[PDB]
């Protein structure tokens, strides 16, 4: 009765698939952790709920995880692999290989002080990868809903990560849902209602990397002001030739008579572009809070590059933005 599928612990499926626990849940139905009598082995399976809005979104997952299995390429294993699907008891199910926790999950263990520079450095690579392998020509995708938790590690002591949930994803050109990208990973080209391209993944990458780093959302917006509000603290006021192509501009900013933008008033925010990302990552004062002074692998040229980095991936502009082949060069990678 209703979307949700009844799961039972200790049940079986098709003489198959062992349920042993519910491993996590979403909008689009839930994920349980099932052995796999046949081939010996644990499999994550995404239950999609009986709805055609969910039924919908799943079966374009399908379509883009298919379509990436096609290629021969090392770059593909940064994205969670479908083994195979089914329908069971009126239901999509997506059998995925079983990974560890998310990247959220991780910051929590470490109580929101933030993984080490040499760890951010390490999953920054690898989505990078990801990122260039989603631009691929034939592929073209746009992920559309990266967040901490669609990051997953593969092995909980391990460093190699895997993007998962396509669910929200499209092909370059398209325009499918109203409303795109989690409110704090949100590029300003969608807060904005401009077209968007590959570029916002790369926003989202940016963003992910800071909290990571100093354990909290760089952005974390209550509401689409004062995410737009959140992000002009930090990079200060747009560029005008953007703000006068874009269709929402009135939402956040006002055009004076000589021509430059500057914010609407509310109805408290440091002025635009103080709250500076030098100061954020705590460059030349021991990283997040002090708490990396001294520590090895946490010099202020480390810290330079990262900071550096950052910036070229929250480029306002998603036309000078920096893209994956370019960022996978940059110092910060440097061996
Ligand atoms: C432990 C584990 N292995 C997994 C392998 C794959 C997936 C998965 C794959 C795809 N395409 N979409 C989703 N939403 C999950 N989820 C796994 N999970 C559960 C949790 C940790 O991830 C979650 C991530 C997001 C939501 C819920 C759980
Ligand atoms: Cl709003």
């Amino acid at each position: 009765r209703g979307s949700h599928m009844i799961v039972k612990n200790g049940e079986k499926w098709m003489d198959r698939y062992e349920i042993d626990s519910l491993i996590g849940k979403g909008s689009f139905g839930q994920v349980v952790k099932a052995y796999d009598r046949v081939e010996q082995e644990w499999v994550a399976i995404k239950i999609i709920k009986n709805k055609k809005a969910f039924l919908n979104q799943a079966q374009i997952e399908v379509r883009l995880l298919e379509l990436m299995n096609k290629h021969d390429t090392e770059m593909k294993y940064y994205i969670v692999h479908l083994k195979r699907h089914f329908m069971f008891r009126n239901h999509l199910c997506l059998v995925f290989e079983m990974l560890s926790y998310n990247l959220y999950d991780l910051l929590r263990n470490t109580n929101f002080r933030g993984v080490s520079l040499n760890l951010t450095r390490k999953f920054a690579q690898q989505m990078c990868t990801a990122l260039l392998f989603l631009a691929t020509p034939e592929l073209s995708i746009i992920h559309c809903d990266l967040k901490p938790e669609n990051i997953l590690l593969c092995n909980p002591k391990r460093s190699a990560i895997k993007i998962v949930d396509f669910g929200s994803s499209c092909q370059l050109g398209q325009r499918i849902y109203q409303y795109i990208q989690s409110r704090f990973y949100r590029s300003p080209e969608v807060l904005l209602g401009m077209p968007y391209d590959l570029a916002i993944d790369m926003w989202s990458l940016g963003c992910i990397l800071v909290e990571m780093h100093t354990g909290e959302p760089l952005f974390s917006g209550a509401n689409e002001v004062d995410q737009m509000n959140k992000i002009v603290e930090v990079l200060g006021i747009p560029p005008a030739h953007i703000l006068d192509q874009a269709p929402k501009a009135r939402k956040f900013f006002e055009k004076l008579p000589d021509g430059t933008w500057n914010l609407k008033k509310t109805k408290e925010y440091k002025p635009p572009g103080t709250r500076k990302l030098h100061n954020i990552l705590g460059v030349e004062t021991g990283g997040p809070g002090g708490r990396r002074a001294g520590e090895s692998g946490h010099t202020v040229a480390d810290y330079l590059k990262f900071k550096d980095l950052i910036l070229r991936m929250l480029d306002y502009d998603p036309k000078t933005r920096i893209q994956p082949y370019y960022a996978l060069q940059h110092s910060f990678f440097k061996k």
